[PDB]
């Protein structure tokens, strides 16, 4: 048995026997006060110590959420919804430690994503045993709140302020800085990693003051803040709040007289109507997401990036080959996941519709005219592998490189991947490539465990991209030295170095979708 005293009070944890080992974890340790009744739409509050032993021993609550629907029964979906109860009750964090109880252990925190709308962190594949057990690292993961209930924003309404849910992230870093050492971590070497609508908050947390001390190191996969997706404007923040207290009968004059109206409303009164907060929405919609509070973010954090105003340290940026296919299936016309979604040059324009509502028409022909430059004006998937990279380019690719770019340019190394293997097991049809977010299972080791039919190439990949994760917590430089690997180079702005990262042959290669990111990163804005 195992039981570590933390600042709060005794926990106990469960040892797991994983690759012939031990990890020691520890799943559901309370970290803030449960959000409810008063406290909800407020900023965490400190926890009140215990005297008795807490039995950390089972992941926790789920932050309440909307689940998907789409696919019922298709595991290609149904893998990211929640897998414990819902509950407003859900501010806890997990701790997975080496066996024995390391010396003074780098700590890796994931941040989970989800749109910031969903997310939780006791998904099958953000499980940090393997990342204890092969690389002698301490995983850290929390719950955050998310919809409404974690940024809902009436700005400057302390009731009310926006960024709860980055504020129950900022308020576990805290914790792992409080308490870490207690189960043996180095609250000095802390690496943040998450993906999509976590890599934003990453990235955030390079920005907040209030989280400067509380980490060394970031990760951002598959998302950063400068993402079209990631930060809502005060204007819209307060429209969609108004919209929420119609919706729900809450509208009232005084501003904080909504709130507590909305605090009477039961969970699945506002999860019911947090849809319909945007009148014409996409299906990258974020009906409620970061804004500038003042708080945790002091200004538009565009200025922030472009003044090199954030933590100086070292990144590691990253996308995926097919992020946008994802998203095509929630909305675009004549797409689907169980044909192969050939679409003509008319579908192709409605699709763009949907992803661009108000966009002009002059844009939405750009848009065209750039993507439809067919090397094989026969191939009949061309629109339909478009349409992908439109949003991919436009939603996470672009605004990574971009991201990169600028952090960079301040003096610090960054490096920057581009993962490009599409998993044996991927359970959506081959069109759709090489997904948003299944890059994850091969940053968590999942391959390395022989009996879950993964080839013995992606065994290889995962143990590569373990090892290079790992090196990156620990030593700021993302190397596999024993393997006669690839070097990895820093990403410098004036030639824009990235390593692929695949099974066959990782490469160095140079200003990745160069002439589609000046399109949307410079032409496109100006229409
Ligand atoms: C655990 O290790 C720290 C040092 O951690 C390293 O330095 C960080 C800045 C960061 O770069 C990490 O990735 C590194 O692994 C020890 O901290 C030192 O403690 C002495 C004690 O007198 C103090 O004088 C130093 O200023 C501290 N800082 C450094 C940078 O040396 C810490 O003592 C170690 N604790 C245990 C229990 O092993
Ligand atoms: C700001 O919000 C208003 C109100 O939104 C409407 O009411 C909400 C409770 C919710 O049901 C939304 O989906 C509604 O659309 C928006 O004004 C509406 O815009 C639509 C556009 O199709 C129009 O048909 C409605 O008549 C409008 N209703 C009112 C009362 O003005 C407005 O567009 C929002 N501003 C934005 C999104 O920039
Ligand atoms: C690919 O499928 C889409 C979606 O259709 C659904 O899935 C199919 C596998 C099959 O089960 C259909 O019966 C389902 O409706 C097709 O697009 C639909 O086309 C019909 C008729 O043209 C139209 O009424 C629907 O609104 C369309 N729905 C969507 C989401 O587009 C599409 O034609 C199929 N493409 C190919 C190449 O087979
Ligand atoms: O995952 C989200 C939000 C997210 C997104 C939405 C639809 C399709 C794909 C991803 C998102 C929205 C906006 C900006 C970034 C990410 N919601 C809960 C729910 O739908 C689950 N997701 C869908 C799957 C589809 C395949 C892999 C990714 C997850
Ligand atoms: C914690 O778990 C142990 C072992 O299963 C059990 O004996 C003990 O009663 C539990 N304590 C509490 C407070 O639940
Ligand atoms: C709104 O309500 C709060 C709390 O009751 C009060 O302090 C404030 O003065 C009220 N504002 C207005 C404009 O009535
Ligand atoms: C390096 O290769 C050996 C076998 O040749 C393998 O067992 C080991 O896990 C590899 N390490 C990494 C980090 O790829
Ligand atoms: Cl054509
Ligand atoms: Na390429």
């Amino acid at each position: 048995d195992i039981i570590i005293a933390t600042k709060n009070g005794k926990v106990r944890g469960m040892q797991l026997t994983v690759f012939g080992g031990t990890v020691t974890a520890f799943l559901g340790i309370p970290y803030a006060q449960p959000p409810l009744g008063r406290l909800r739409f407020k900023k965490p509050q400190s926890l009140t110590k215990w005297s008795d032993i807490w039995n950390a021993t089972k992941y926790a609550n789920s932050c309440c959420q909307n689940i998907d629907q789409s696919f019922p029964g298709f595991h290609g979906s149904e893998m990211w919804n929640p897998n414990t109860d819902l509950s407003e009750d859900c501010l806890y964090l997990n701790v997975w430690i080496p066996a024995p109880k390391p010396k003074n252990a780098t700590v890796l925190i994931w941040i989970y994503g989800g749109g910031f709308q969903t997310g939780t962190s006791s998904l099958h594949v953000y499980d940090g045993k393997f990342l204890a057990r092969v690389e002698r690292v301490i995983v850290v993961s929390m719950n955050y709140r998310v919809g409404a209930l974690g940024f809902l924003a009436l700005p400057g309404n302390p009731e009310a302020p926006g960024n709860m849910g980055l504020f129950d992230q900022q308020l576990a870093l805290q914790w792992v800085q409080k308490n870490i050492a207690a189960f043996g971590g180095n609250p000095k070497s802390v690496t943040l990693f998450g993906e999509s609508a976590g890599a934003a908050s990453v990235s955030l947390h390079l920005l907040s003051p209030g989280s400067h001390s509380l980490f060394t190191r970031a990760i951002l996969q598959s998302g950063s803040f400068n993402a079209p997706w990631a930060v809502t404007s005060l204007y819209e923040a307060r429209n969609r709040t108004l919209n929420l207290a119609k919706l729900t009968g809450c509208s009232r004059e005084n501003e904080t007289e909504i709130i507590k109206c909305l605090r009477n409303k039961d969970p699945q009164e506002i999860l019911l109507n947090e849809a319909f907060v945007v009148p014409y929405g996409t299906p990258l919609s974020v009906n409620f997401g970061p804004t500038v509070d003042g708080d945790f973010l002091t200004d538009m954090p565009d200025i922030l990036l472009e003044l090199g105003q954030f933590k100086k340290t070292q990144i590691l940026v990253g996308v995926n080959k097919d992020e946008g296919t994802a998203f095509l299936v929630y909305g675009a016309p004549g797409f689907s996941k169980d044909n192969n979604s050939i679409i003509t040059r008319k579908e192709f324009q409605e699709g763009l519709k949907i992803f661009f509502p108000g966009v002009s028409e002059f844009g939405k022909e750009s848009i065209l005219f750039h993507y439809t430059d067919w090397v094989d004006d026969q191939r009949p998937e061309n629109y339909r592998e478009a349409l992908g990279d439109v949003v991919g380019d436009y939603n996470f690719i672009c605004p990574a490189l971009e991201f990169t770019k600028k952090f960079s340019e301040w003096g610090n190394n960054a490096f920057f991947y581009y993962f490009e293997h599409r998993s044996s097991k991927l359970p959506w049809p081959e069109w759709m490539g090489v997904m948003h977010g299944y890059e994850i299972e091969f940053v968590f080791g999942l391959p390395l465990e022989r009996r879950d039919q993964y080839t013995k190439a992606e065994e290889i990949l995962s143990r590569s991209i373990v090892k290079r994760w790992a090196n990156f917590a620990k030593y700021g430089n993302p190397q596999e030295t024993q393997n006669q690997s690839t070097s990895w180079p820093v990403f410098k702005s004036t030639e824009q170095k990235y390593l692929t990262l695949n099974t066959e042959s990782t490469r160095i290669m140079t200003k990745l979708r160069a002439q589609q990111c000046r399109f949307w990163t410079s032409f496109f804005p100006k229409v």
